[PDB]
């Protein structure tokens, strides 16, 4: 398995009849959730990893009993106030130990906007979409054989705005979190090199009083060197995702095709060229209608008739 | 595997034809119960657990062997009352050890009435959605074309309590159970950092007399802060599915729309806009056709028609 | 997989075309069966395991070596008479060493009942349901087109008690396994808790003169304060099925509705209200057609109408 | 897994279209074969297993290398005559270091049997019975209607003992090696709890003239207490199954019902009530058919007219 | 599993209904990506693997516990400016260590061009290969039964870029990554082989006065003589693709038959012979038909006649 | 799992609808890329591995981590020139570690030609041989019945070498690959069986001047007995596919039978008995059709008759 499988597992497969997410809005947050878990599991791979995720040096007159005491109680004691000094403060320390629990974190933060479109949204569209599309044939049937059912209820889409409402907030959900990781990874990485390096001392209770133990043992979180690192390709890939979800809120120039000018071939349509510039419902089913009408027969026939017009007889003929 | 498993595990999968649990509903009870199984999961992840639960500082004159007994026997000792001592009392050395059997008892208190509900409600159930969601398509075949059973059904239902009363009762139970969570989890995360540490002795039974034994080893439960940290993020989520809960009961209030209306458009249809504000088992129904006849044909071709509406000939022109 | 595997393996799954087990009787055994198969598999958890089942304080003169052969011995030797001290005598030795393997016999002789009425009389049972259930379509299909073997068939069974006492012995051994597994569950959390601790002589044979070893090591059986603990949760379960398997005796007042009623409606059919308060395999069969023939087309159709009446024409108008 | 595994995978499990067995004949070889593999998988697993098999007391100026020769040279000297001493001389210790051995070899040679059921017998029975109840078919076809061939086919069997020999055969070898299994597990139940104790030399070859190394070892079988415990529960239910496996020898016997005269009532059919007190095939056939023909569509309506006999025209009726 | 898994898993298996890649792209795209991932898997492999990646040779006087820690801190310390000395300088170190997380990088960057391709121009391409494909057999058709839309559709992709240039951009990246990757191997192959050895010191923080603790500790990076020989492997292979990718981009050089010259049997074709030698999307959807319609019937068919012409009737005699 | 898995795995298993490889090609090919992956996992196999691939004796003054050290830095230095010395010279120390990937590195090299088959012949091969096929169907019903396309296009085939040639240097590269293979490991099995043993030394760097440490440490690599016994059974192996190779070369003279002279029995057959003594694709063509037409219904008929014949109204009559 090793490395390679995380590259299997990972990388070379999707691991989370229409589609209801975007191509943009399914890669972006496939990467925003799928590369924290990767650099998760890269991070204690036996490759890299050596062993304990701490050590401390114990007096030579210790028995391994007493300094296995003293790796595990330190282990404990780095979140532990008053047994600890470092010159950073406490706080990088518990950056350092739970790590692994904060890139987990913003892996779930960054799931959950695209799960409540799955739930609050997609069953909402997935009925309409299929509407549309069916009617859209219906048109073409009735070109070929040469009621505005679609296009009244198009024009209905075009004075709503409450699923557009749900897809910005959760774009807007998505764009928030990334910068917040963005925030905290750059500080994660400027956190000195040697402050995985920290004082611990074992001096409570019954033990507070034995001569024969030191004031201080040295301890150090071996891995940290690997989460810094990691921590800042992290950071270089959501700082390149920021564009790319800002880039999304823009759905009023998103739509790459007026296909809508492909069915105006027909003398059965009607100028519905509501490219609302206004953030209307139906600016939104655009984009879906672009993702999906590329797979309508109708759509496949007219589009080639629309390229060679760059005649209805033809379509009988193809 | 490591943490990354988990989340492919627990967040990305339903890890628990018609729907016969509301969407709130089912998103509660996998949140309430599989919240804790993933926090018992990550608390004893390799990536943040160092080793052993325990260890004790035996004497530098202690053989391994002794060190190991002595590790073993305060793990054994931290629920026995005359072989410890702890400032805190003995109370949450308890808690401490049986911190997973604790959360998993939540988990399963959780799971039961969503289980009952599954057993004692949804077969019941699930006969007369389909009886009632077929006389619908009837009611709209027969206009199309243009006996009131399934209205005299529905009022039947109007005069009857069986069913609500068996969800009102296990949505009562799961709020219960999360309360009384919040209400542990809340001590739990109030426990001082350094009810971890405690005094333990083996000098019983042969032991008593031996000179050579220290009296006291003092030990640390080191797992305890991971602990702490998680019951916080679980008091957090089960403080915000608490009033989520609480919003379940006020079913009269719940229903979003009067889909009666859509159907009202047809003169075969009947003003059954029986939006009971009693709790009657058929303001439930209510609720799980909501959930399910989004699907039916006639609805979606009605609703069309409704929106548009915001003329019988269309039906057959559609 | 941690504890959270359990939960998904005994808790969400049933781990173990018609209904040839009653609901009650399926829940009960899959308790009585499942919640030791359970409480075995969290006592062992390396959550709550911290390693070997027994530790023993060698001398530290003892090398590792001989102070693997002291625990290893001494947990041989929890079973031999002539090589231990205890104050409670040697037989809770016994129960904590074989702890495991006394409920796992619970769990096999409460399953085996259960077992047995799958091959000794759900191949019996099955045939007769199949028959009786399609004879009363066609009694219901006779009524719409508006001879009775069903109904002297059924007059036969009221004459019989062949298949009700297997199941009532079936049950009658369930209650008598759970009732016995209460009384030693209530024995063994009884135990006093120092009983884990015993004392324990490697010498004999060569040892027996060997001034070096010490006459008595002291051990502890480390697990027992876990087994003590779920065998209390084992016996509060436990006392809970008591009652329910008590009730499932109660057969002729078990009939929850007279379904036969719903066919009375029908001038077809004939007073078979043979609701026979004599134990007789009618009655049973009346449980086992409840529990089946609510999926019949028949009893759908029949049971709205029978629900209004709170007309036969309307049979065809549905 | 733990030992819950083991009753997943071995008790709740068939673990090895005619039914070509008998029930008692698939129940008694289940538990013959069945037992003994439960029996060795729970002997060595982990919640009652401590470790190695052996050990041995070396000296405490023996290194740990030392010792893990003194162990595992001790594990081969139990089968070798002349580096041993044991008061119950070595027969004892073979059996308990191959007590897993021992107890898969009768396991095995306890299915062989079976197999060769499976292999010898089964498909000259699987032709004759397909044609034998097809031909019953047949005979209320031509009664419903209203050549003798399997008749005459039936009344040749009555004059062959070819298949019943290899039957009997196939049982009195069961019987015989479960009757040895229970003469073994009675002696080896027998034998003295403290044989599992015995004295080790290494002092052979170079080794003889060191006078550092002590002239005898102390070892112990630690799980021979398993074993031995375990072969108990074996002999018990072994014990159990040699009347069993008795009672399947009185073929002539062992007809539960005269199901030929459930077909006497009609008039096509003939006097064939051969139950055939000399072990002749055709009374083995017997038995297959009341295994099989239980399913026959014939069967079921004919024996509903035979209980209720306790009319040819109430069979057009049905 | 060992090394011959590895064979099984990236070698014996595409680990990776329309050919919408070229099958030498596909090919080379397999052997850049899979390779590494090989290579890593090898590198750890257990065969080769002995232990840890560093060891140190720390003082005799050092105990086990302070042993393991001088490992841990060095394997640390490899990343640390302060803490090292090396006559190479650091860098190699960084390289030496993070060689897996290395070569894993070039295996993910050589798919993601791959991946673009798979998204960004196969639905574009998809549909207009089984456009085209579907027409040819309608010429044949036409043909044997003996409007030219999809030659006027063919003439307008003449007249575009659009597809090409996605193609080469990919294939340009794909060969800039395989250009670094082997300058990057070239460089850590000519790595001096004492570079894997290094001095660490421990003396920081308190450890800094002790004059107990050596000043230097020597480490050796164990593995480092099996990535640069791996690394050789690698830097070969890369080297044999780099022509193979240059070659890819000769597009209208690559065309290896004239496919429609074989169509151009027929008297319904024309002479669009377009093997246009300016960079246009019909030039590489000529790559694509000869990578597919191979398959299609009428090809089949026709070449056949084209080759044994090295006549129509012959192909209602085939 | 075991030795015995291996067996199922790579012995009793095709572990790599035409036939479009030869079966004597085929299974040189499996068995030569094959044993050598069963060869490397049998080395290493639990069964005969004791541990670690070397040891070396360090002084009885050394710490365990000291040993450890000079263990894993000796592995290292096996490769590296200044830090050994054996009279054999460095390079069959490299031999010896690097084994199992020169095995796999066989392995892999005899398996590209196979594979270069399947990707550049095999697709060119498929179509013409379905054609072939069908062809010779159509001349068995116009037989039976009573244009020469196909003749005319085997004609055409008699004319090129094109296939034979790829078919030719894939086995001649497989012949090359195997002479190199019995080459090394004739080599390997004539190394020293002592060269396994070296002297390695640790005084580099800072230890060069270290007094307390042995100039010389003697090392053995363990597991050198092993590889050259299966060194000598994988050249055995290969000697016996030399000649098979060899063989598969006489294409002209490998045809075993004139399947065309069972079709010469019918009269719209020709001679063409074109066994071509020059290397022509035709004669290769015809060991693919040997390989796949005896599962002709047309052959397999008419085979019948030419057998006998050692008419056409037979055919009819089969």
């Amino acid at each position: 398995m090793a490395i390679a499988h995380l590259a299997t597992e990972y990388v070379f497969s999707d691991f989370l009849g229409l589609r209801l997410e975007l191509a943009v809005d399914k890669m972006v947050t496939c990467i925003a959730v799928g590369l924290p878990l990767l650099l998760i599991s890269l991070a204690f791979a036996q490759e890299i990893s050596i062993g304990t995720q701490i050590s401390c040096f114990s007096p030579s007159s210790f028995s391994w009993a007493q300094a296995a005491f003293v790796d595990s109680y330190c282990w404990a004691a780095v979140q532990q106030k008053s047994s600890l000094q470092s010159e950073s403060g406490n706080l990088p320390l518990w950056l350092h130990k739970f790590f692994p629990y904060i890139l987990l974190l913003f892996a779930i933060l960054l799931y959950l906007p695209a799960l409540f479109w799955r739930f609050s949204a997609a069953p909402h569209l997935c009925s309409d979409l299929k509407f549309i599309m069916e009617e859209l044939d219906k048109v073409y049937n009735r070109a070929i054989k040469a009621y505005p059912i679609v296009e009244q209820y198009l024009k209905t889409k075009k004075n709503s705005s409450h699923l557009i409402m749900k897809y910005i907030s959760c774009r807007l959900v998505t764009f928030v979190v990334i910068l917040l990781a963005c925030i905290y990874l750059s500080y994660y990485f400027s956190l000195s090199s040697l402050s995985d390096e920290f004082l611990c001392s074992i001096k409570s209770g019954v033990l507070k009083n034995d001569s024969t133990i030191p004031d201080r043992f040295q301890c150090k979180l071996i891995a940290v060197g690997i989460f810094q690192l990691l921590s800042l390709i992290n950071l270089i890939v959501y700082a390149l995702l920021i564009p790319v979800v800002v880039y999304t809120f823009f759905i009023p120039f998103r739509q790459k095709t007026d296909i809508l000018k492909v069915y105006e071939i027909l003398p059965t349509f009607d100028v519905l060229h509501f490219k609302s510039e206004g953030y209307n419902d139906l600016s939104l089913y655009n984009l879906f209608l672009e993702e999906n009408i590329s797979e309508l027969k109708s759509y496949k026939c007219l589009k080639v008739l629309e390229n060679i017009k760059s005649p209805m007889l033809l379509l009988t003929n193809l």
